[PDB]
C-alpha cells in the first residue's frame, strides 16, 4: 500500500553527483524562471547569489524554512518532491568575466523556420526550475529563489506549468498532455549503458562537469484545430495509440511498451506507422542516435478573445549535448513532423545546468570559484 | 489511506444542492465566466445549462465527455471534481427573464478601495471547476468550454490552486500565500445555523441554491513580506504558526475561541480592535455570515517583478446583504489587512439547487 501521506513525505536530494529535476519523477507542479543580473552585478555578486540561491534550496527541499521571515507558505507539508534545479545562459558568461569558460554548447540554438518566439520571454543570463507535488510548497520555493536575487538580479520571464499528481491512477503510470496523448515513454533511463553518455558532461569545460543542458520551449498546443480531428488522424500524427500510447503497428494485445515496427504496411501497401509520425521521426536510431531526456510540464494560461486557449507544453529535455540531441531533432521536425501543423513554439531556452553540489558547496561553485 | 484516494474519491453532481460550496476544498481549480453570443436567448440558455449538466455528471464521474472527448482525464480516478453553475445579473436582461432576476443579484457596492477590472469581472455565466490533479481539472475546464459553442464566449477565466491531499502528515486547515492558517472558522453542515446562513429555503428558480460573490484579490506580497511577525500576526489576530487567536495562551490551537476583550499588561487589546480575524466574525456584523471556499493564485510577474499573486476569494451565503455586503463594508477602510491587498475583479452570481436524477441545473429558471 502506498500511504497518500507518500505525496508530503517524499523527498528528493539536493546533493549528488547530479543536481535534482533531471532524472527526479514527474512532479505536479512546475514554475520556471529566467533571471537576468542587474547592472554592476558581476563574478562577485553572482557567486555571492548562487550560494544564496544553493542555500535555500538546500533548505526548502528538506522541508526546513528559509530563515527567520520565512512566509510559512509552507509550513505544515512535508517537502512533497520538492527540486531546485539551476543553470546558465549563454549571456551569463560576458556579465562576469567568464567568457573562456562559456560552453560551446551554449552556441544559439538554429533559427527554425517554425519559431514564433517571444524573446522576451526567451533565454536569460540565469534559468531555475522548480517542481514540487504541492502547489504551496512550489510557490514557496519560487517566491524564496525570487526574493533570494533581491536586486542583483530580475525576473526576465517565469512561467507557471503542472502535470498527473501521484495517486490520480489506481497504479503509476505515464502521463498525458493536452493532446490527450501519452507522453514519456520512450526516455532514456538510469540504467542503460548509454544513458550517461546521452545525458550528462561526463568526469575528466571542467565546471559542467556532471552537468547538463537543458532546452525549454514554450510549445502552445493549436487544441481548436488539434481537437477537429479524428482520432485515425491523431495517432497518425503521432504513429501510437491515444488509448494507451501503444505503437500504431501494434496489434490489440500491443501495449505501451512493445516495440514500434517502422517497417509494417497495409494490405494496400502503405506504412502503418507514418513516414513523417513524431514518434518514428524522433527516434535516437533515426537520428544518428541524437537523444534527450524529456521532462515537461504542461501549461494553460488563459484564453484570447476569440476562446483561443494560451496552452501548450513546457518542453523541457536534457542532453549532454545539445547537437546531439534537441537541434538534429528539431531541425528535422521543423517541417518533417506532422506534429508541427498542430504546435506553436513560442518560447525557447538554453541553458548549462552544472552537476549538483556536494556538502559545503554551493551549484556552480567550480564556475564561479 | 491510500494514495490512490487522491484519484478514486468521487464527489455527487446529483443533489439537494450543487456541489463545489460545502465540497472540501481541491488543489486545483478554474473559474470561468460566459457571456452569451447574439442570437443566444433563453432556449439557447436552457440548451446551454443541459450540456453542461450533461458533461458535469460524466466527468464527475470519472467519465469521459459524451462525445468528442480528448483523452486528457484518460487512466484518472474522478479526483474530487466538481462543476458548479450561476448566473450573473445581466444575464436576466439577455434572456427576457427579468422577473425572474433575483433581488439578491443587484450589484455590488463600489467600495473605496475596489481596482475592478471591468473586463476580468461579473459575466451572463458563471462556472467554477475544481478537482485534486490538474488534467481531469483541465479537461472539465475545457469540455465545459467547448460545449459554449455558437452560444457563449468566454468573457473571463482564472485558474486557481490550493493544498494537495497528502502534502501534510495528517489533514489540516488550508494556508494561503499570505502564510496564515485560512479556512478555520467556516460554518460547516452539521453546525447549528447553517442553512438559513448558505442556502436560500426550499423568486422559487432559486430553491436551495446559493449566491456566490468572487473576489480576485492580489496579495501585494512585496509590502506584505517586509513585515515582522508581530505585525502580520496583528493584522489578522490569529498567529501564523497554528492559527490561534492571539488571544489564545500557549495551549491555545486554531479551534480555540476568541477573547476578544482580552488586554495585555498595558490594557491594550491582545487581538486588535481592527484585526481582520475580529472583525469579519459574525458576531460583529449583526449575524452576517458566510461560507468561504477560495483557491490561490499566482499568474507570473509583472515587467517591474510584482507578483500577480493572492487569493481568489469565493464567498456562499443566502443573501449577499446579510453575507459579504456588510462584511466588506466593514473591511473596506477598517481592516488592518486592507492595506496589504488589492481587489482587482469581481462577480456576483446565483448558484440554483443541485440537479435531480434526469435533471439539468436551473431547469426550473429557464425551461
Ligand atoms: C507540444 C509538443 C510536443 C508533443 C505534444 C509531443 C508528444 C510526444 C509524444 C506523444 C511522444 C510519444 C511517447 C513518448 O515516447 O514519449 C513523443 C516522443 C518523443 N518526442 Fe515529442 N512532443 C512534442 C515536442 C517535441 C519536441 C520539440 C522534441 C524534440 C525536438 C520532441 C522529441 C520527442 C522524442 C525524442 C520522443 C521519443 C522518440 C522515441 O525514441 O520513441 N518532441 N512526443
Ligand atoms: C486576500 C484576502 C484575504 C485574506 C488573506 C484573508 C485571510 C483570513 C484569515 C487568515 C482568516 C482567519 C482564519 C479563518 O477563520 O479562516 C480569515 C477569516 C475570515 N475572513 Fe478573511 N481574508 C481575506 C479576505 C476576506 C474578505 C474579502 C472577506 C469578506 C468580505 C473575508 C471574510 C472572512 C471571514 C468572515 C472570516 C471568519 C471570521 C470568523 O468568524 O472568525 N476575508 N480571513
Amino acid at each position: 500500500a502506498t500511504p497518500l501521506t507518500s505525496l508530503g513525505s517524499e523527498q528528493a536530494m539536493f546533493h549528488g553527483k547530479h543536481q535534482p529535476g533531471i532524472t527526479t519523477p514527474m512532479q505536479a507542479r512546475g514554475h520556471l524562471v529566467a533571471f537576468d543580473l542587474a547592472a554592476g552585478a558581476g563574478r562577485k555578486e553572482a557567486a555571492a547569489l548562487l550560494r544564496r540561491w544553493s542555500d535555500t534550496a538546500r533548505r526548502l527541499m528538506a522541508g526546513e524554512p528559509a530563515g527567520s521571515r520565512d512566509t510559512d507558505v509552507a509550513r505544515d507539508a512535508g517537502p512533497s518532491s520538492l527540486t531546485v534545479t539551476f543553470g546558465f545562459g549563454h549571456s551569463f558568461f560576458g556579465r562576469t568575466g567568464l567568457e573562456k569558460q562559456r560552453p560551446v554548447a551554449l552556441d544559439p540554438l538554429p533559427d527554425f523556420s517554425s519559431d514564433h518566439l517571444d524573446k522576451n520571454r526567451s533565454n536569460g543570463d540565469l534559468w531555475v526550475q522548480i517542481g514540487a507535488d504541492d502547489a504551496l510548497v512550489a510557490f514557496h520555493a519560487l517566491r524564496a529563489i525570487q526574493r533570494d536575487a533581491g536586486a542583483a538580479a530580475r525576473v526576465r520571464w517565469q512561467m507557471n506549468g503542472f502535470n498527473r499528481s501521484p495517486g490520480a491512477t489506481a497504479h503509476p503510470m505515464t502521463a498525458r498532455n493536452l493532446m490527450g496523448q501519452v507522453d514519456g515513454t520512450r526516455n532514456p533511463k538510469p540504467g542503460e549503458a548509454d544513458f550517461d553518455r546521452r545525458i550528462f558532461v561526463p568526469e575528466e569545460p571542467a565546471w559542467m562537469a556532471n552537468g547538463s543542458y537543458v532546452v525549454v520551449r514554450r510549445i502552445r498546443m493549436l487544441l481548436d484545430d488539434w481537437e477537429e480531428l479524428s482520432l485515425k488522424a491523431q495517432e497518425d500524427v503521432i504513429g501510437r495509440r491515444k488509448s494507451d500510447g501503444a505503437p500504431l503497428s501494434g496489434g490489440s494485445g500491443a501495449t505501451e511498451s512493445t516495440e514500434m515496427d517502422l517497417e509494417k504496411t497495409d494490405g494496400s501497401g502503405e506504412l502503418v506507422v507514418p513516414i513523417n509520425a513524431h514518434a518514428r521521426i524522433t527516434r535516437p536510431d533515426q537520428n544518428g542516435g541524437a537523444a534527450m531526456v524529456r521532462r515537461p510540464f504542461s501549461y494553460h494560461d488563459g484564453f484570447d478573445a476569440d476562446g483561443v486557449p494560451d496552452a501548450g507544453l513546457l518542453f523541457v529535455c536534457w542532453q549532454a549535448d545539445p547537437l546531439r540531441g534537441f537541434v538534429p531533432v528539431q531541425r528535422k521536425l521543423d517541417r518533417g513532423d506532422a506534429l508541427s501543423q498542430f504546435i506553436r513554439h513560442e518560447a525557447s531556452g538554453l541553458f548549462a545546468v552544472p552537476g549538483g553540489a556536494a556538502e559545503g558547496e554551493y551549484v556552480g561553485q567550480r564556475l564561479l570559484e
